[PDB]
């Protein structure tokens, strides 16, 4: 029928006549009078001194009559031009200790101001370009940058912000994606994205609605001007108590559109950055007009950054594969390949991997089986994530064939910037600013991941978060109140402490070789808790302590401390192939050397390095069968270099380091610790499981003037999850000296301590002088280099 009076309605029971909401233009339909009653534009969007005190001319976009403040439909500059007040940006920011909200407000509202493609570096253009945004940053809580999820695209990141899930869990693994169960494709442009079958998890607007918290319509048809969106949000905030939503969302497609066109370093970028700042100012002027500028929590958040890319820098699969017409490629700043699924696609995953592996000297992309991607990306577990993946170098593109490159008729590309690269790339980092009563005042917080924001916004709204992948409590330092109180998880499996129980006479099944007060110097942060049911033993030695699993026949963790001045010894010739039985552990619960001799592809290594033994007598402990783990010979090149060369180097740089190393089983690549039933590989003819990865947590003192074992204040951690591979094809320069490639491989596979905890069932840093919230921040820190 008619949209009279009910423009941008939030009807839940049932709109009477037609459709009049924000998303009626794009999807479904609208009434006929929508564009006049609801999309008024007369006089523009700012008040003139000529029209101050006007008579309510309803046809106007916004009103400058004195009755506008009652209905909340004034122009955002009405108080400034018609009542002599100042702009919000011209006021000195005053510390907001408590929310200054109207009488009926039950919780301080949350407005999410999302900007598409706002590079974190844009914040340095200063107040001459973005005075409003600079006031939000300098007076609220801001990080230097926020880390998006991989892929660093719009839809995966905006939905990750709304759900707190990795894209592999909430389902929006890309702007483009194919679902084999649906047998359909999903795209930014289309009506398919409106179908609810694509969206997993529980987004914030659903979490709020299910718990009684009203949410305004987060989305807007593209034909709704930004000034009308701001005016609509301010009109909703003037609704009565029983109808007023508590959470709102404003999304701007800029500066993404200009960043794509002119690049991130173009002088033209100051024009859209000014228009965004004016939209922010219109919102803050409108909130000050409603006296809500010291009541509402405002989150100025971006989805991803922006990198200089050009048509010039494009890699083509036709330069690597013989036939590219039998595969489908999701191209651009990333690569996802799948079979055309025709009758005879004739397609082999690792054959295509092999054809893409280290073929050109300056190759600007690397192929991966999705299971072998760096575990920090968490982009391996979804039916919509193809098995083959390409990590594209920053500043570069990957395409199927050269004809796919679209350029202007002139000798110039259509785009100068793009986005979607690895989320540790500095140009992909985006902006986070929190401004309001619940956020801290003039506070700078360390960079963090956007998966953590859903928990925070649930805390800001009094909502119990749906199960997600943020670490609840790791961002408490952002808020001045309403924090979540994290609890250290209960230990599930309690260790045995075995003494000398066996005679060594019923031992050495194929092997040959020619307590608690001195090991505390190696277990600085308490023993890790085993959060799953298992049987395991604590083993003490002069140089290291270990939690040996009687089930997996190997330690779950091995802890030891190396000092700045520790000297590296070699492995003696008479001890190179020495393995000694451990009289504390039953022979039936120990590994045996017969299995390694029979397994022609599996060697063995040691979790504690014999290279760092404190004395010749102590070195015999490092060769115990309980310190031994299965290791491919190709992996031993990485492990031996790390143990012999890098541990000493790190200890000399960081004034000593404490190292915790152990195995990882993830055969179903869900990022979670495997049970026995899921382990799919053992050492030949034995029950010794093979780890898919090996982790190490290298902790030292943040204050490098104090040694690692005498550290007072905060800790400095760098962890990694190295893939246990029978080859080093991931490292193109592995033929050269290990000093050229081993550390580059380890930096690529950096990881959160939290990532290691998901994959092991262990819980670290349980005995520290720091608060648990501070430790949760430590566990969620990524050394990106
Ligand atoms: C990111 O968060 C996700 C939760 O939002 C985690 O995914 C969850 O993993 C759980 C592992 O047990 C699944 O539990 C299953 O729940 C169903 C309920 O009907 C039951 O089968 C079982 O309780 C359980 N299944 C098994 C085999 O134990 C959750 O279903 C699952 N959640 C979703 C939404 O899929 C991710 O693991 C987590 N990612 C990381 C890296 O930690
Ligand atoms: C590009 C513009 C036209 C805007 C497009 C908006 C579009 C992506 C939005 C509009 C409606 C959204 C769905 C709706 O809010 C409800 C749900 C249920 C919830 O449990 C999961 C998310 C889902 C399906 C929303 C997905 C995003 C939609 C389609
Ligand atoms: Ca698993
Ligand atoms: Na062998
Ligand atoms: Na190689
Ligand atoms: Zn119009
Ligand atoms: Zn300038
Ligand atoms: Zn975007
Ligand atoms: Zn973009
Ligand atoms: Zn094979
Ligand atoms: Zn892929
Ligand atoms: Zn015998
Ligand atoms: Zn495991
Ligand atoms: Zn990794």
């Amino acid at each position: 029928g008619s949209c009279k009076g009910r423009c941008f309605e939030l009807q839940e029971a049932g709109p009477p006549d037609c459709r009049c909401d924000n998303l009626c233009k794009s999807y479904s339909s609208c009434c006929h009078d929508f564009d006049e009653l609801c999309l008024k534009t007369a006089r523009g969007w700012e008040c003139t001194k000529d029209r101050c005190g006007e008579v309510r001319n309803e046809e106007n976009a916004c009103h400058c009559s004195e009755d506008c403040l009652s209905r909340g439909d004034c122009c955002t500059n009405y108080q400034v031009v018609c009542k002599g007040e100042s702009h919000w940006v011209d006021d000195d920011c005053e510390e907001i200790k408590v929310p200054e909200c109207p009488a009926g407000f039950v919780r301080p509202p949350l407005i999410i101001f999302s900007v598409d493609g706002f590079r974190a570096s844009y914040m340095k253009k200063g107040s001459k370009v973005m005075p409003n945004i600079e006031k939000l940053r300098s007076c609220g809580t801001h990080a230097p940058y926020m880390r998006p999820v991989y892929p660093t695209k719009t839809f995966p990141n905006l939905y990750t912000l709304a759900t707190g899930l990795y894209p592999e869990s909430h389902g929006i693994v890309g702007n483009s994606m194919y679902d084999p169960v649906f047998d359909a494709s999903f795209h930014l442009r289309g009506r398919e994205k409106f179908n609810h079958r694509w969206w997993g998890g529980q987004p914030l607007w659903i979490t709020a609605t299910k718990q009684g918290v009203r949410a305004g319509t987060f989305f807007w048809s593209v034909s709704i001007p930004h000034e009308r969106r701001i005016l609509t949000i301010l009109q909703w905030l003037s609704l009565p108590d029983n109808e007023r939503p508590s959470v709102y969302a404003f999304y701007s497609e800029q500066p993404d559109f200009s960043g794509h066109k002119y690049g991130p370093f173009g002088p033209e970028m100051t024009n859209p950055l000014r228009e965004i700042d004016k939209t922010v100012g219109q919102l803050m002027d409108g909130l000050k007009q409603l006296r809500l500028h010291r009541c509402v929590n405002v989150i100025f958040v971006g989805d991803h950054g922006m990198e200089d890319v050009t048509c010039d820098r494009t890699e083509f699969l036709s330069n690597y594969l013989t036939n590219v017409d039998d595969i489908t490629l999701v191209p651009g700043t990333l690569g996802r390949i799948r079979a055309k699924s025709i009758n005879n696609s004739k397609y082999d995953p690792k054959t295509i991997i092999a054809a893409l592996t280290c073929k050109k000297p300056d190759q600007h992309f690397k192929p991966y089986m999705k299971q072998h991607l760096p575990k920090r990306l968490h982009y391996a577990n979804n039916r919509r994530i193809e098995d083959i993946h390409l990590l594209v170098d920053r500043r570069w593109h990957v395409a199927r064939k050269p004809l796919d490159v679209y350029k202007k008729p002139s000798g110039k590309c259509f785009f100068q910037g793009d986005h979607g690269f690895d989320n540790k790339v500095n140009s992909m980092q985006t902006v986070f600013v929190g401004y309001g009563p619940t956020f801290k005042y003039r506070t700078k917080v360390p960079p963090f991941e956007n998966i953590e924001l859903y928990n925070v916004m649930c805390d800001l709204l009094g909502l119990k978060p749906a199960p997600n992948n943020g670490t609840h409590g790791s961002l408490n330092h952002l808020l001045r109140t309403n924090t979540f109180r994290p609890t250290m998880p209960d230990e599930v499996s309690r260790p045995n402490y075995p003494g000398i129980m066996y005679l060594q006479s019923e031992f050495d099944l194929g092997c040959t070789c020619d307590k608690g007060s001195a090991k505390e110097r190696h277990l600085l942060y308490g023993r890790p808790a085993v959060l799953y049911r298992t049987s395991y033993d604590i083993l003490y030695h002069t140089d290291f302590e270990s939690g040996y699993s009687e089930i997996f026949l190997m330690p779950l963790w091995t802890s030891y401390t190396i000092s700045k001045q520790a000297e590296v010894s070699s492995i003696p010739e008479h001890l190179t192939n020495c393995v000694r039985p451990d009289v504390r552990v039953s022979p039936g619960f120990s590994q045996n050397c017969l299995a390694y001799k029979n397994d022609k592809q599996m060697s063995y290594g040691f979790l504690f390095p014999p290279y760092l033994s404190s004395s010749p007598e102590a070195k015999y402990d490092a060769f115990l069968v309980t310190n031994m783990v299965p290791m491919y010979p190709a992996f031993k090149r990485v492990w031996a270099y790390f143990q012999r060369v890098l541990v000493k180097k790190y200890a000399s740089e960081r004034n000593g380091v404490n190292v915790i190393s152990g195995p990882i089983f993830d055969y179903n690549y869900d990022g979670l610790r495997d049970t026995e039933d899921e382990i799919k590989q053992y050492v030949e003819g034995s029950s010794i499981p093979v780890p898919t990865h090996y982790y190490s947590i290298i902790t030292s003192c943040l204050d490098f003037t104090q040694p690692a074992d005498k550290c007072d204040g905060p800790l400095s951690v760098s962890s990694f999850i190295l893939p246990h591979r029978p080859d080093n094809d991931e490292s193109c320069a592995s033929s050269e000296d290990e000093s050229k490639w081993v550390e580059e491989l380890m930096k690529m596979h950096t990881a959160r301590v939290r990532d290691i905890e998901h994959l092991t069932g262990l819980d670290f840093y349980r005995k520290t002088s720091r608060s648990y919230s501070e430790i949760l921040t430590l566990k969620t820190y990524l050394h990106t280099y």
